Parts: structure tokens; C-alpha cells; sequence
């Protein structure tokens, strides 16, 4: 079987992407943030503290004939940005673009952090990292992808994120019409539970390519590109007036500047991120200082190939017994 669903940016900056997901019987449609950096499917629900819900669509398990409370199961998650949520667990039917999984763990949020409440367009997250990161206790639960793997025509899903435009998540097949040239596959380490790979280097604008191993994760759930300080300093050195601001919390640049492209290596192939992709607009309404889409990972402890990088490519998440990552230009 296969599944195909359109994913849409939540705002004019591509801060996140939401994808409609059907939960329960009859279907309750929620717009979820597909996150290859985490492994929990959790949603706003009728159980969420009422003061912490502000415009989100909620899942109501009492209205689903297939919902089963997972007795004694709880969950609690903390993301690298300081966000957090927690609650209890149900099993229910979950469908993504025609692809159906029965008995999927649906984690009902009882408490969510403020940043989730303030995001009215995101009804929850759908984790697509490896199941070893799932936070359900005392019995760990499998991701949507892991549960669907056996019935998929091919044990893969692909991410085709758009720049200020809708995109597509596909399950079970590779759309050979969606990319140009060839797909370059690179090895994945699952030892931390992430889609972790090694980039072969980078280049700034039309500059010389620098062969150097950059170990990072493919994370659709992270907005920006987080790379080592040496690389990020080399990039912003090519933007007149750019500087790292402690009060803002990253590199900023004059909004009148034109940004150079950024290239990163995948084996012998190259993925070029257009400079316009790195512009994330004024730091505040009316400001002439703009926030950069490439930031340092020094404070994070791991390099993150977020949406800024991934939306420049057609990305294959190959969940075979030996998992790999595929990158193609588009
Ligand atoms: N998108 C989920 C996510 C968020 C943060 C991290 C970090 F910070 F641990 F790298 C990994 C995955
Ligand atoms: N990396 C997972 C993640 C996704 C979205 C959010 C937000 F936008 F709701 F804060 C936080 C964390």
C-alpha cells in the first residue's frame, strides 16, 4: 500500500509545515507537524487543560468508536527548543493520505508548553524518527512509519517541502517525477534514534567547496539549519553588515542585503540552498535587521539539517533493515 498527503507552510516564513491526518472513527481530521526528529504522535485533545488550548483542533477519543485507552500508559517529551508536553495514551485508527494504520498509539496531551498554545495552526506532532525515542511509559510505542512499514510497497517515505508553497509527504513509493537527476544515498546511524548522517562538506555562494565531514540529523521538525560555528562564521562573513547578536540570539543581517547560496555535500553530489531560503525576515515588526536561516549549533550539541536545508531537496527516508538517506535536486 501507499499514502500521499500535501503539507503546507503555517506562515509566510515556512516556520513549520502541517499535514492533515485522519484519526478515529468517524475520521477526525487534525493538522499535524511531521517531525523526523522525534518519535511521538501526540495531539491536542478534549483532555488538554482548557487554558492551554487557543484555536487548535482537538482530538476527542470519546467520539471515536475505535479509540481504546492504553491502561496505565503515560508520555512526557522535551524538545531541543525547550518545548514540552505530556498526557496519556490511546490506540486508534490513523490514516495519512489514504494509508491506514490500526491500533496506532495516539498520545493525548493533558499539558502543553506555552509555545504550543500560541501556535494555533498546529494540532499536534507526528514523529518519524526511530521508535527507540518514543516516550510512552512503561511500554514503548511504535511510530506511524514503523507500524505501516510491512504493508508499504517499499519501506520508505519521502519529504518534498515547498519554499513558500505546499509540498508532499509520500509513504511507500518514490515519485520519480518529483526530482531532477539522480538520488544520492548516504549511510544513516540510528545509534541516537535520529536520521543521522554525515555531510561531505559545504561551499558559500560561488566559493570553493570545502571537503569536511559534518555529522548531523535530517529533521523536518526544525525550522533552520544549525551547523558548526566555523562553517556558520564562514557563511555570514560573506554578508555585509552581518553579525552575531546575543540579544537576538543568533546571526542577523541588514534586510537590504542579498544572501549568497549555501551548498552542502551528500557523497559526491551537491545540494544548493538558494540565498532567499536563508532570509527569515525582520527580527521584529518594522525592523531593518533580518534573522538568518543558518545558525550555529555550538549551543545545541548536534548539527541539524532542518527545513531550510531539506526544502531545497527531494529527501528519501529509507527505512530498510539498513536505513539510508537519499537526496536529490529538484
Ligand atoms: N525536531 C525534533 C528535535 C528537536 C531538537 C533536537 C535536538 F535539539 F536534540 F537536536 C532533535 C530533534
Ligand atoms: N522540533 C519539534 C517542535 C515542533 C514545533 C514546535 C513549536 F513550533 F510548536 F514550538 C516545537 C518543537
Amino acid at each position: 500500500s501507499t499514502g500521499s498527503a500535501t503539507t503546507t507552510p503555517i506562515d509566510s516564513l515556512d516556520d513549520a509545515y502541517i499535514t492533515p491526518v485522519q484519526i478515529g472513527t468517524p475520521a477526525q481530521t487534525l493538522n499535524l507537524d511531521f517531525d523526523t526528529g522525534s518519535s511521538d504522535l501526540w495531539v491536542f485533545s478534549s483532555e488538554t487543560t482548557a487554558s492551554e488550548v487557543d484555536g487548535q483542533t482537538i482530538y476527542t477519543p470519546s467520539k471515536s468508536t475505535t479509540a481504546k485507552l492504553l491502561s496505565g500508559a503515560t508520555w512526557s517529551i522535551s524538545y531541543g527548543d525547550g518545548s514540552s508536553s505530556s498526557g496519556d495514551v490511546y490506540t486508534d485508527t490513523v490514516s495519512v493520505g489514504g494509508l491506514t494504520v490500526t491500533g496506532q498509539a495516539v498520545e493525548s496531551a493533558k499539558k502543553v508548553s506555552s509555545s504550543f498554545t500560541e501556535d494555533s495552526t498546529i494540532d499536534g506532532l507526528l514523529g518519524l524518527a526511530f521508535s527507540t525515542l518514543n516516550t510512552v511509559s512503561p511500554t514503548q510505542q511504535k511510530t506511524f512509519f514503523d507500524n505501516a512499514k510491512a504493508s508499504l510497497d517499499s519501506p520508505v517515505f519521502t519529504a518534498d517541502l515547498g519554499y513558500h508553497a505546499p509540498g508532499t509527504y509520500n509513504f511507500g513509493f518514490i515519485d520519480t517525477t518529483a526530482y531532477t537527476g539522480s538520488i544520492t544515498y548516504t549511510a544513516v546511524s540510528t545509534k541516537q534514534g535520529f536520521w543521522e548522517w554525515t555531510s561531505t562538506g559545504y561551499a558559500v555562494g560561488s566559493g570553493t567547496f570545502k571537503s569536511t565531514s559534518i555529522d548531523g540529523i535530517a529533521d523536518t521538525g526544525t525550522t533552520l539549519l544549525y551547523l558548526p560555528a566555523t562553517v556558520v562564521s564562514a557563511y555570514w562573513a560573506q554578508v555585509s553588515g552581518a553579525k552575531s547578536s546575543s540579544s537576538v540570539g543568533g546571526y542577523v543581517f541588514p534586510c537590504s542585503a542579498t544572501l549568497p547560496s549555501f551548498t552542502f555535500g551528500v557523497g559526491s553530489a551537491r545540494i544548493v540552498i538558494p540565498g532567499d531560503y536563508i532570509d527569515f525576515g525582520p527580527i521584529s515588526t518594522g525592523s531593518s535587521s533580518c534573522f538568518g536561516g543558518i545558525q550555529s549549533s555550538a549551543g545545541i550539541g548536534i548539527n541539524i539539517f532542518g527545513d531550510v536545508a531539506l526544502k531545497a531537496a527531494f529527501v528519501v527516508f529509507n527505512g530498510a533493515t539498513t536505513p539510508t538517506l537519499g537526496f536529490a535536486s529538484k
